[PDB]
């Protein structure tokens, strides 16, 4: 009977495919469609960007692992979605009909917001994708051959601030390990955050003080409330505002090596569905992950819309992170299954939370924050070896699971208790 399509094979989409097939069984067709033929473990990208990891450590071909599970895989980008006819048009012009569609397309990296900021058009690189992280590293090596000013940070509208700090810190660390640090004219951190360690979540534990001291310790000069208007002639044009939005300065910073986390928007094939998304291209869903306009469209991951709780001097967004994403996936699968069986599924993603782990080498920083608005129930920022062991363990676990299959509540990791 019912044909369920999962669009996008990333952090939410890959497990979604397995969980979907596992829940529906042999009487239903599950098809996974994605723009790339390989899965990549995104949290490892910053390390790739500094050459501490290789593509081969963090990426692998999808086909065999999902097909052996009875899942169909189309390594093709969706270009157009007709929600009325329920047809997806692929890059190669073929079309795929669906009865249920689960959108897990992740972020469009919106380099267009800042002219000249695209990794291919200037010195400002990116570590959001393994492709980009490889490019970043390559440029980093050029920096090593001809030392120059470094600029790392997060654009206006960014939501993934952790990766910016992680990358700045591991770059400094790598520079030192190479006895190359003191050869750098200047190393500067530019962020749209209202203050250091805001992280798009109004700060967590002592994120402010600890990240502030960390940057200072590494001789990284830091500026907040910044937006970049353009990257041009290897200069970054920065405007810094006050709490009221008024300009308080403009800077022109030269860049030999740069990495700025861009704003995320929804991908075009999805943003292009009339009435499906908010103006940023994010899918508007109810608490059950069901599209508010189309009863047979669900969504999970960065792709869904989550309303802001704060309005910062420079536009910033709140991060969507792995544990909450899996919780969205789990609800979507349950609720589609319920549709395929009469009921309206009642499962939700649960309490909003942000969880992030960043490895520095032998130790790391991690935070856990919930719910979204303060006063919170848990508001922890921690640094230690346990964080490094956690991150290493989790990468290994997730990757193995993406090869072996996922049947169950993803975090039996909480069995290290029992
Ligand atoms: C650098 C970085 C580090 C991060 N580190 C952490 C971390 O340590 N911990 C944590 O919890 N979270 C982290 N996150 C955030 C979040 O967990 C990841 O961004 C996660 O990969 C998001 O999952 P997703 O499924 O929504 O999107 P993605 O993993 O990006 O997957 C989207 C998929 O859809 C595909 N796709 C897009 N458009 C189309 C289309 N039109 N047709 C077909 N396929 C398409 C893409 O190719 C991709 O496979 C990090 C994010 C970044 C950018
Ligand atoms: C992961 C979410 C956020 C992403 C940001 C990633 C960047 C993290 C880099 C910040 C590192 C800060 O740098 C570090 O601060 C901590 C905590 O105060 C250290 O360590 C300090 O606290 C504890 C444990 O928490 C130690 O065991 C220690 O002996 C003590 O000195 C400092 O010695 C300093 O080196
Ligand atoms: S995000
Ligand atoms: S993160």
């Amino acid at each position: 009977m019912a044909h369920v399509v999962i669009l996008g094979a990333g952090t939410g989409g890959m497990p979604a495919a397995y969980e979907m097939k596992e829940a529906l069984g042999s009487g239903h067709e599950v098809t996974l469609i994605s723009a790339n033929d390989y899965f990549q473990f995104v949290p490892s990208n910053p390390w790739v960007g500094v050459g501490w990891k290789e593509r081969d450590d963090i990426a692998f071909p999808i086909r065999h692992y999902v097909e052996r599970k009875g899942i169909h895989f189309i390594a093709q980008s969706a270009e157009q979605i007709d929600a009325e006819a329920q047809n997806i048009t692929l890059a190669d012009g073929n079309t795929v009909h669906y009865d249920y569609l689960m959108i897990a397309t992740g972020p469009k990296l919106a380099f267009e917001n800042v002219p000249g900021s695209d990794p291919h058009e200037g010195p400002v690189q990116s570590i959001c994708t393994v492709d980009h992280a490889e490019r970043a590293f390559a440029e980093y090596q050029a920096l090593l051959r001809e030392p120059g000013p470094i600029v790392i940070g997060a654009m206006a509208g960014a939501s993934a601030f952790g990766p910016a700090y992680e990358y700045a810190m591991i770059v400094a660390s790598d520079l030192k390990k190479r006895g190359m640090r003191d050869k750098i004219p200047s190393f500067t951190f530019i962020t749209s955050e209202p203050y250091i360690g805001h992280l798009g979540i109004q700060g967590v534990g002592d994120s402010k003080g600890i990240l502030t001291k960390g940057l200072k310790e590494e001789g990284i000069e830091a500026y907040t409330n910044c937006k970049v208007t353009k990257v041009e002639d290897n200069k970054m044009y920065v405007t810094q505002v006050d709490e009221k939005g008024e300009t308080i300065k403009e800077m022109v910073l030269p860049v030999k090596f740069g990495m700025m986390i861009p704003a995320f928007k929804g991908v075009p094939a999805v943003a292009g569905v009339e009435g499906l998304c908010n103006p940023g291209g994010f899918v508007l869903v109810d608490e059950h992950q069901r599209s508010k306009k189309y009863a047979n469209i669900f969504a999970a991951g960065i792709a869904i819309a989550i309303p802001p709780v704060e309005t910062t001097p420079v536009p910033t967004g709140a991060p969507k992170t792995g544990y909450m994403i899996e919780s969205m996936v789990s609800a979507a699968v349950h609720n589609i299954k319920a549709d395929l069986e009469g009921r309206k599924g009642e499962q939700t993603m649960g309490t909003w939370n942000a969880v992030c782990f960043a490895d520095m080498g032998d130790r790391g920083a991690a935070f856990i924050a919930l719910p979204q608005l303060k006063p919170r129930k848990v508001d922890v920022f921690a640094y230690g070896r346990w964080v490094h062991l956690a991150k290493v363990a989790f990468e290994k676990y997730f990757i193995r699971k993406m090869k072996m299959g996922v049947s169950e509540p993803f975090y039996e990791k909480v069995l290290f208790k029992m």
